Parts: structure tokens; C-alpha cells; sequence
């Protein structure tokens, strides 16, 4: 599961997903990280 620290870094995660880029590279690109959990943290609300 991916979870992002803004709604900006979210926008930039679905823009580098685009071509296929993998998750843990869009990942370090933005900000937003991968957990194997489903419920995001309050301070990666989006």
C-alpha cells in the first residue's frame, strides 16, 4: 500500500506511475512510502 505525506506528493506518485516506473522508485522520487499494512499513518495521510 502506498501512502503519501501531501496531496502534491500524491499527484507526482500517479504522474510517475504512468510509464509503469516501479512503486519504491516513484517512492523516493515523491515522498510517499510502501507499506505492507493497509492503513496509512496520520502523517502520510494522502
Amino acid at each position: 500500500t502506498t501512502c503519501c505525506p501531501s496531496i502534491v506528493a500524491r499527484s507526482n506518485f500517479n504522474v510517475c506511475r504512468l510509464p509503469g516506473t516501479s512503486e519504491a522508485i516513484c517512492a523516493t522520487y515523491t515522498g510517499c512510502i510502501i507499506i505492507p499494512g493497509a492503513t496509512c499513518p496520520g502523517d502520510y495521510a494522502n
